């Protein structure tokens, strides 16, 4: 079962992914993920209109789903979106602000170390090139390439 | 374009030729080229070396022009010319050669020490890589590479 | 310079109050600081929750100003706020802290998992580096950081 | 005892240099081997000028040592220059000056490799220092500080 717990409405379609990524490990492939996910929340979007949800109200999110040959086959039957309209839960509402807006920053944070790692990659694909490189032009060592 | 290995003891001149040939091809050629060119011409030449009574302590110069066409190496085995210096003739540069040989085995265990450190260094990076794309999935709303 | 944990699980009021800490006096002041007056801080609100009958299960808004002054915090306890909200009175709210709580106690396995990769990326620089010096030292006439 | 092989004249001095550094590895601090071998090659030098050695010429150097204290000790009584005109040794030093050339180019390779060890040293650091500074804001994990 897929399970959001409480959500801001307008950070549902992220928090439904980061849920799916997380039960699907290994299981899966990122892009099914990916496709499986965007398709739900699709779903989910059409009926957060039909609801009258605000992107201020709070959502609670479940759905029962199947793996079946590395895919995620969505069980629309199952699905439950519980609202929680923002003036009849003031302070659940700006909790998930807060929350919502924690997760802004730290995506900052998390920016920047995918740069860190990506500098990373290549300064050890680098090194990597450079070494083969001495092992061909000043030894008799055994070469990748043989 | 000319391969020139310079002086090389015999027992190394092998290695010599492969390294030269790396060398200069830089770029212009696949190294699995380089390593099945070498391989020809160190064929020929160590069947040369045989017929010519040339004893592993021997030094040896190496010289040899080839083309590469369709980044392939073609030799010509015509412009090849292994010049020999008998150890008994020339005993110090005998010594020498087998000193430079000497400092080349221990270099290379260096060089594999630097290759294994790059190796566990690919393998961190790697996970580093997955790790982050993964907080990405699992955390943020960020574009993802899967997208 | 006001201090605010937003809502939090009492459970977890410690770690937040640091954690908020280190990001407004980022650059302004040395961990070991933060580290201490959250400490001192947090025995504060401690002392005040059990006086409250505040549970673990409750949530807080903890609220407090301070000055940085010669690169210390120092707080001004007259300022502090804490509002307490009863998970009885507030089932929904209670809900969604123990969620995050959760969601942060998941996320710091993989902080761990990043740290242990970043520890080994450390160490493993630290020896490409000694091993590149030596590389230097023994095979070149490159300027060494020992000169 | 310390010994260079043959070696260019040129180039002797950091030969001696680098030998020193792999025979006292770890038994003496580098700028003692640094300040060891400047003080012998001044001194070999002048030897060098005063038996009209031109830097064509080859040269094979010994001398014997001590380490005291971590300190290098040299024994100037135990000192050898074997001489060998480039005139009359015409193909050792054509060999010599091959080495020589061989070496200049590798330094290049060296140099490569620094700047990616400095780029990933500087990397690395900025890493742990961001991965350090998540656990401060973002975790209740003990701290380096701490």
């Amino acid at each position: 079962k897929l399970m959001t717990g409480f959500v801001r409405a307008s950070g549902y379609a992220n928090k439904v992914r980061r849920v799916l990524f997380a039960i699907t490990r290994g299981k899966v492939f990122p892009e099914e993920v990916v496709k499986a996910a965007g398709e739900l929340n699709k779903i989910i979007f059409e009926k957060l209109q039909e609801m009258g949800v605000k992107k201020e109200d709070v959502v609670r999110i479940s759905v029962d789903f199947n793996i079946e040959d590395g895919k995620i086959v969505w069980n629309l039957d199952s699905l439950e979106i519980e609202t929680y309209k923002k003036e009849e839960e003031e302070k659940l509402a700006l909790a998930m602000e807060e929350v919502e807006h924690m997760e802004k920053m730290f995506e900052e944070t998390v920016k920047e170390l995918e740069a860190l790692s990506d500098k990373l990659r290549e300064i050890s694909k680098e090194i990597s090139e450079l070494v083969e490189r001495m092992k061909q032009e000043y030894t008799g060592l055994k070469l990748r390439s043989e």
